């Protein structure tokens, strides 16, 4: 059974609810963006509306077969209207395709779906600055002052000037990027550029990124291993076994590989500036963490509220525990007494 925070009350409407079978009342099923907690369910028998983006329209046609009747992708930043109720779809800074979405609802009220996003000030400079939000369901992943990330702009120079040191020391090493998901493409994209490199990687993945309207794609990334110096691999593939077998693989051509593992939040961010970050190094083979974010931190989804300032707020992460739930609800008042809405 669907939980009340993914229905949008006054209509039809749930988003991000295909784990549920048919949920009694939906006329319309939204899907915020492609990751698989939040698809969970949708499959080429589907046949009610989704509403989604365009870039989530490809990939839910092209990898999970969902028929072309069913999908019904909308622009950004544009009011549309859904089964006679107005909606905007809103870029959420998260992964390809992902959206917030503003209902308008019969009845004068306003409520802002973030789906998951990474808050920004130049949110504050959407369609979001022309009128009041009286409810906020709201991606709360990063909800205390603990976490504390830098930005994706330094993390992304601290690989750019990393791969670029060890490659140009020896041209004989490999660098090899982890993946499980749609985003974070900027970190292989911004690696191989330095290099001068195609990013190779299998047929199962090139046709993911195919989905996703990135300029000059075609320009930037292959199926031809044996013609790139920057490889993507499977997450659970990047340690000291994987890594050794796939430099077997590639037939004495390289020497070394230096790999990346782009995670969220890890506790060595309550140490440790991205300037002094290390490997773990095991004879030939190197492996970084770096913190590179597609959720908000805590300072950048407070700065967000603040701003807004909401009626009402519905957490959409971390609901599952009371002591979440009661830690949220503490922050949330903070912040309000602090702004004075
Ligand atoms: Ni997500």
């Amino acid at each position: 059974t669907c939980p009340f925070y993914k229905k949008i009350p006054g209509t039809g409407f749930t988003v991000d609810a295909f784990q549920y079978g048919v949920v009694e009342g939906c006329t319309a099923y939204f899907l915020t963006h492609f990751h698989s907690d939040h698809y969970a369910g949708l499959s080429k028998h589907f046949t009610f509306p989704v509403y989604c983006s365009e870039i989530t329209g490809n990939l839910l046609k092209n990898k999970l077969h969902v028929q072309e009747q069913y999908i019904h992708p909308l622009p950004l930043d544009t009011e549309c209207i859904v089964n006679g109720v107005k909606v905007v779809l809103l870029d959420a800074n998260h992964c390809p395709g992902a959206v917030m979405i503003l209902f308008y609802l019969p009845n004068g009220t306003v409520i802002l779906h973030t789906g998951d996003f990474r808050a920004d000030p130049s949110m504050e400079r959407s369609l979001l600055a022309d009128q009041k939000v009286h409810m906020l369901y709201l991606d709360t992943t990063y909800c205390s002052p603990e976490y504390t990330f830098p930005s994706q702009q330094e993390v992304i120079r601290f690989a750019i000037n990393t791969a670029f040191e060890a490659v140009t020391l020896n041209p004989h090493a490999l660098v090899v990027c982890g993946t499980y998901s749609i985003g974070k493409e900027k970190v292989f994209l911004a690696i191989a550029d330095v290099l001068g490199s195609k990013v190779g990687m299998s047929q199962e993945k090139y046709k993911t990124l195919q989905c996703l309207n990135i300029p000059e794609i075609n320009s930037l990334i292959t199926t031809d291993m044996c013609s790139s110096l920057v490889h993507l691999l499977p997450m659970m593939q990047i340690n000291f076994k994987g890594l050794q077998s796939h430099l077997k693989k590639c037939g004495g051509k390289y020497n070394q590989i230096l790999a990346f593992r782009p995670t969220g939040w890890t506790h060595s961010n309550k140490f440790t500036r991205i300037a002094d970050v290390i490997p773990q190094t095991k004879g030939n083979i190197s492996i970084y963490g770096i913190p590179y974010s597609e959720h908000s931190s805590y300072l950048e989804m407070k700065r967000f509220v603040q701003w807004l300032k909401p009626q009402k707020i519905i957490p959409t992460v971390n609901v599952g525990t009371w002591k979440s739930r009661s830690t949220m609800e503490k922050y949330f008042r903070e912040w309000k007494l602090e702004a004075g809405y």
